[PDB]
């Protein structure tokens, strides 16, 4: 059981380079529109307080250079949707997959395709933290990289990358250009709210560990939903809902460990620590696997 | 630092399925050859692969890209891989090479089932020539690779899950990594060791990021370090390992043998609760290339 990303080939065919003035970043080319962060239209004098509609009215179509590989695509239009710039081009992307734009919930996971100068560099799995950051791996020039999920040939795009907080975590928007979290596309040091641990995911991951032959953390005891939630809130864990209990159903069905039985195991791990033992190789409780992630991989 | 795979699209375009009788596995379609594990021809406790392949003709092999059949016009065996010549050159063939990697080297795995990609993740080849994968029935023939300047270097084809749950396989010339054989038998790997060259890379990563309390005023010979490292279940360093630490050594200004003396102190003295890049455990699945990848 490993942190597994989706195959990224359908996304790689959509990545292009967008340049305006001195600024270069990555864009997503679907059919005849290129999506990229709007701060590509920006110079130094506005980065503390850019009036984006005012900056965009002053740009022409020819101010935008879009490159797909060596080929240049001609911009025939432009518009802005929140923090995302939409550049209409005169060529459809023939590699456009079946796709949707989705806004994910905190605790859900997605694959990031890290790109630089329109060229894909790496792929890895991330979770939308409860404080709406993601713990990613992004360097200078990674803006416009996208995160996505795949099911039955449909790519659901959920994240476009915009910024790295002083603490090294990352922030961005959905593909309608709305930030996850309280962040803003201005050149300032921004702080996130206090993060918490994704409780339903830690439980899913404990179930994955039992599916893969590890049981040392289980115990004889059980707890009520509310008593577990009291202890979990004490340790800055998100609350566990009956919907989460339902969603864990299949995994408890497979292993024959009732959800509130596994909650008792987690409560002991939280109150006692792991004592140097490891679960699935980790010395830390892992919260970036969803129930679906576990099921889809283990079977 | 993340475990980060290479983008998989150039390899996705080369995955097909190969069926013999009712056994289906993954194959790799490059130009007009499809490579796959030879045990696709098996019905297994100790196959006579030479004798089994004599009873097989071109028309016993069903090669499909999706649901499109590619006609087999030739077949041969090279070690534990089957090579099927097909009548169509793969138009998505990337620039490619077959390479045999060394313990410690990392690569991306594209886990496939029935010729269809399922996921991608990074693996490290352990000193006992196993990898810590995520593979189910139907995954044999999935490949591992590195991508460098759009050239895909294929280094791994998947064959086997050991009783302990780790995995074993061949290079693309069909030679197993490790002492394993492609039989339906419980095989045990040798006792594993810590990948020293990669721990050193990780210490360099820490230094690059300002975390350098562990550096000291001593140095060591390679031989002295290796004899001590073996006593702590660490792999000995080779000349090639010292060479691939060069770029990180130059960037930090810390000599490789100086960094070996620093690690030697960590092994004999432990961590003392202090952390290195956030943890009390030393990480051994990032190569020097992985480190400069994620730092620059
Ligand atoms: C005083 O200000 C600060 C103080 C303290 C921390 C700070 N952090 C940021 C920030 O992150 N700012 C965004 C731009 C604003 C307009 C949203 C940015 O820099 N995004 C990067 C990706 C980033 C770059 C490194 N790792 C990434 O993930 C692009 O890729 C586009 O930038 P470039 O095209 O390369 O100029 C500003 C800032
Ligand atoms: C009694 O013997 C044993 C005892 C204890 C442990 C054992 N382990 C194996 C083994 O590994 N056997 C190979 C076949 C031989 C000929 C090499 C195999 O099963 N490979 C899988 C991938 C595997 C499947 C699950 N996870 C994987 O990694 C394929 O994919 C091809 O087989 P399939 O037709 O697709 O099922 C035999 C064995």
């Amino acid at each position: 059981f490993r942190k597994m990303a989706f195959p990224s080939g359908k996304v790689e065919g959509c990545m292009v380079q967008v340049t305006c003035g001195t600024t270069t970043l990555n864009g997503l080319w679907l059919d005849d529109v290129v999506y990229c962060p709007r701060h590509v239209i920006c110079t130094f004098e506005d980065m503390l307080n850019p009036n984006y509609e005012d900056l965009l009215i002053r740009k022409s179509n020819h101010n935008f250079l879009v490159q797909a590989g060596n080929v240049q695509l001609r911009v025939i239009g432009h518009s802005m949707q929140n923090c995302v710039l939409k550049l209409k081009v005169d060529t459809a992307n023939p590699k456009t997959p079946k796709y949707k734009f989705v806004r994910i919930q905190p605790g859900q996971t997605f694959s990031v395709l890290a790109c630089y100068n329109g060229s894909p560099s790496g792929v890895y799995q991330c979770a939308m933290r409860p404080n709406f950051t993601i713990k990613g791996s992004f360097l200078n020039g990674s803006c416009g990289s996208v995160g996505f999920n795949i099911d039955y040939d449909c790519v659901s795009f959920c994240y476009m990358h915009h910024m790295e907080l002083p603490t090294g975590v990352h922030a961005g928007t959905d593909l309608e250009g709305n930030f996850y979290g309280p962040f803003v596309d201005r050149q300032t040091a921004q702080a996130a709210g206090t993060d918490t641990t994704i409780t339903v995911n830690v439980l899913a991951w404990l179930y994955a560990a039992v599916i893969n032959g590890d049981r040392w953390f289980l115990n004889r005891f059980t707890t009520t939903l509310n008593d577990f939630n009291l202890v979990a809130m004490k340790y800055n864990y998100e609350p566990l809902t009956q919907d989460h209990v339902d969603i864990l159903g299949p995994l408890s069905a497979q292993t024959g460990i009732a959800v509130l039985d596994m909650c008792a195991s987690l409560k002991e791990l939280l109150q006692n620590g792991m004592n140097g033992r490891t679960i699935l190789g980790s010395a830390l409780l892992e919260d970036e696997f969803t129930p679906f992630d576990v099921v889809r991989q283990c079977s």
